[PDB]
């Protein structure tokens, strides 16, 4: 009555496809001490998260998830009548900046082009001569600075000590999440001294310390915001949006907002850049379009988003091709329910394999081939690209990140031409972990004319 019996796992998102190509689109595995249901087909995923949304809108009660954002994290909070309220106002407030309305063209846009302009500088200048440089560190800083200005209005300068403290936080966080995830499925590691416990204890103090940082900006904001003024950033907007929830939920969602923003947008920029170098034809087609729609005396902006159907097509498939978020945040069942004729008890840990969707040869004919033209005359097969999830837990920053990413590649593609390194293999290897990042690579960025 239940899906193929738990197979001890590990024997990562690819192994899941290997066992989905043997025991069907839905199977179970024993993960350390936790039993997990893996969904792979789009049928299984859409039928679970969309048609049976409420039944799957939950989250496990993992140790990792408890200290993040001071316990009121939206990304990891359980499914509650109060979480539903948080999500509703969270999603609505952050998409208010995705749009082209006044709010958005004030906070997001001119901070993005402000940092994009700064980034093409450091690239063009870092490749001076025939020099080559690794762009990955510059995508982390760029993404951290933009969301800094978006959540607290503070667009730091790369000298700033407070900013070098944010970058340092993000690094330590990425270096200890592994330990946190290991304590989630092997909780017996908190019983005796070990490296994972020391790293997990470091993990949790890291979150306490950073949520403390965000909660400081919350007061200085609330203390300083006159009642008739429009929001200077996204924490002002959340202050204005105030069952009902504690005042402390405001900085908790703003910590989630900044947090989930870092490694994801960083990883995306790295994919967009390496793809330009390994696929010069699309680089040429992309930028040449920007000329026909933006000219050559002004940097692109949000007003050009609809008149640039290809730059988005290049984005929508960059996401499909890499699927750098191959598995969403673990889900949990709110009650007993059915999937593909399989019984699922309540409170079961369920994984969601997005990579299986974006690489099922049936759905996308030649999945391992890069061709943005898939999404062109598109409108609603770009919504089939599953890099953000679907259902009640779908990313609340979907539209904010494709709007922010677009501006980055448009300003970058508008100003410069990106060249690969000849000493490097024409192939793109993949670096797995947290996200699927392109293994270290070099590029030479030059200022173009056309
Ligand atoms: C390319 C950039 C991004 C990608 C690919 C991405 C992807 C995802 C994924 C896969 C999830 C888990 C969904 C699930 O478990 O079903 C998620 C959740 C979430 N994302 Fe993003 N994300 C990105 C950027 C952002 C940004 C910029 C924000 C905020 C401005 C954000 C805010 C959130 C939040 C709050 C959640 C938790 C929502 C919930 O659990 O109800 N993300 N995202
Ligand atoms: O401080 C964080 C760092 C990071 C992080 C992740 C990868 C690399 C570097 C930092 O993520 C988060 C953070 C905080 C809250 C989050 C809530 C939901 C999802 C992610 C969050
Ligand atoms: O515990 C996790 C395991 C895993 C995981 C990843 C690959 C294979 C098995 C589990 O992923 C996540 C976990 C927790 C939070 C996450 C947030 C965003 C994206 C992924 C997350
Ligand atoms: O076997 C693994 C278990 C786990 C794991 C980690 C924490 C809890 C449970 C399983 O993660 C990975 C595994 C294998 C490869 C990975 C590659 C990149 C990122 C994570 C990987
Ligand atoms: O971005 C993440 C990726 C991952 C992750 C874990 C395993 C494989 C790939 C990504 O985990 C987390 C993330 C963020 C916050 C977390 C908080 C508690 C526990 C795990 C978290």
């Amino acid at each position: 009555s239940r899906p193929p019996g738990p197979f001890p796992w590990p024997l990562p998102h690819l192994s899941f496809a290997r066992l989905a190509r043997r025991y069907g689109d839905v199977f179970q595995i024993r993960l350390g001490s936790c039993p997990v249901v893996v969904l792979n087909g789009e049928r299984a995923i859409r039928q679970a998260l969309v048609q049976q949304g409420a039944a799957f809108a939950g989250r496990p009660p993992f140790p990792s998830f408890q200290v993040v954002s001071g316990g009121r994290s939206l990304a990891f909070g359980r499914y509650s009548e109060r979480w539903k309220v948080q999500r509703r106002v969270a999603h609505s407030t952050v998409r208010a900046f995705s749009t082209g309305q006044p709010r958005s063209r004030r906070v997001l846009e001119q901070h993005v082009l402000g940092e994009a302009r700064e980034l093409v500088r450091l690239l063009v200048r870092g490749s001076a001569g025939g020099a080559f440089l690794d762009p990955a560190p510059l995508t982390v800083v760029a993404v951290a600075n933009v969301m800094s200005a978006v959540c607290f209005g503070c667009r730091y300068s790369h000298d700033d000590a407070e900013f070098r403290g944010l970058l340092s936080h993000n690094e330590k966080f990425g270096r200890t999440v592994g330990a946190g995830s290991l304590v989630d499925v092997l909780p017996w590691l908190q019983r005796f001294p070990n490296p994972v416990r020391t790293a997990f204890r470091d993990f949790q103090q890291l979150n306490r310390d950073f949520y403390s940082f965000v909660l400081d900006k919350f007061l200085r904001h609330r203390s300083s915001l006159r009642p008739g003024a429009a929001p200077r950033d996204m924490m002002d907007a959340f202050i204005h949006t105030v069952p009902r929830l504690d005042l402390e939920y405001v900085p908790a969602t703003v910590t989630d907002i900044f947090g989930a923003s870092q490694d994801t947008l960083s990883t995306a920029l790295q994919w967009l850049l390496i793809l330009f170098t390994r696929y010069p034809e699309v680089q040429a087609r992309v930028q040449e379009e920007l000329d026909r729609v933006v000219g050559r005396d002004r940097l692109p902006c949000m007003d050009d988003q609809p008149h640039l159907p290809y730059v988005m097509a290049f984005l929508y498939e960059a996401m499909r091709f890499s699927s750098f978020v191959p598995v969403t945040i673990p889900h949990a069942t709110t009650a007993d329910t059915s999937i593909m004729g399989y019984h699922i008890p309540k409170d079961t840990v369920v994984f969601v394999n997005q990579w299986s969707v974006n690489h099922d040869p049936v759905k996308w004919p030649n999945p391992e081939d890069f061709n943005p033209a898939r999404f062109l005359d598109n409108k609603d097969l770009a919504s089939s690209v599953m890099i953000f999830s679907v259902g009640k837990r779908r990313c609340i920053g979907e539209e904010l990140s494709k709007m922010q990413l677009f501006l980055f590649i448009s300003i970058l593609a508008h100003q410069c031409n990106f060249r690969a390194n000849p000493d490097e293999d024409s192939k793109m290897d993949f670096s797995y972990g947290l996200t699927i990042k392109p293994k270290s690579f070099t590029i030479n960025v030059t200022l173009r004319s056309t």
